[PDB]
């Protein structure tokens, strides 16, 4: 819970220390985001005048160095869930560097880049920032990948939320079934689910916090909707499930060559 200044890169923009990890601060007139060098992992995103926070980030949140942050939006690579060991590949316990960063009146665009103990580009991670928060990552690995990017939305309460633009039916990892499904979708348990991205839309809608999170995902294979309602969960209070729900944007079946991207664009209404 201690924070230190390390570098003020630009009056908009600087690098601070958050008990073990180094997190750049942005401070514009489109808004303010937390970007996290362990993991490139965007932490919190709130566009001009919105009133909550995009992004929900665990209140229990160790800051630890190699120990996968809960909340914002982790990269899952170069596999997807606990398929081997670690869960979700490395990047996300790993330091990535900030290797570009434009800032101008009306947007700002961050680059973060990913290399392998060789010295040699493995994956990179852009973040443009507008009204909306675009975000892409791109694979420039070995073999082939499975990526995802695992967003937690921060919303009001679970229980005034509905998820729109879903197919009817979806693959249940919870029993390992397919099964079928409402349009739009609530959640009134614990939902770990896996769509195929039929249609690149989606949106949140959110009666509590009274807002719409829509999202434009570019090049998914599938799409993950997962609460774990009353499972404990690593990194998360009991109370935490309530407040937050993940819609990840993935490449699980349909693999990821090299030089491929996979990406979201996220906004408000």
């Amino acid at each position: 819970m201690k924070t230190t200044l390390l570098k003020t890169l630009t009056p908009e923009l600087h690098l601070v220390q958050h008990n073990d990890i180094p997190v750049l601060h942005l401070k514009h007139a489109v808004g303010t985001a937390k970007i996290s060098l362990q993991g490139a992992q965007l932490i919190s995103w709130k566009p001009q005048n919105a009133k909550q926070d995009v992004l929900w980030l665990s209140e229990v949140e160790p800051f630890k160095n190699g120990n996968a942050i809960r909340g914002g939006v982790p990269i899952c690579y170069p596999w997807f869930g606990g398929v081997k060991q670690p869960a979700h590949g490395t990047a996300r316990i790993r330091l990535w560097q900030l290797s570009h960063y434009y800032i101008s009146v009306h947007k700002v665009r961050l680059e973060f880049e990913l290399f392998s103990d060789l010295n040699i580009i493995e994956a990179k991670v852009s973040m443009v920032f507008t009204d909306k928060c675009h975000l892409t990552f791109t694979h420039y690995g070995e073999e082939s990948a499975q990526a995802a990017l695992h967003t937690y939305f921060n919303i009001g309460d679970i229980n005034q939320v509905e998820v729109q633009g879903l197919p009817e039916t979806c693959f249940n990892s919870l029993n390992q079934q397919q099964e079928n499904v409402p349009s739009p979708r609530h959640i009134s348990e614990n939902v770990d689910c896996i769509y195929s991205a039929e249609n690149m839309q989606n949106q949140i809608l959110d009666k509590s916090f009274n807002r719409t999170i829509a999202l434009h995902h570019h090049n998914a294979s599938q799409f993950v909707l997962w609460n774990p309602w009353h499972k404990k969960t690593s990194g998360m209070s009991e109370t935490g499930y309530q407040k937050m729900l993940c819609l990840e944007t993935a490449r699980i079946h349909h693999l990821l060559e090299f030089g491929e991207s996979l990406s979201v664009e996220i906004s408000l209404k």
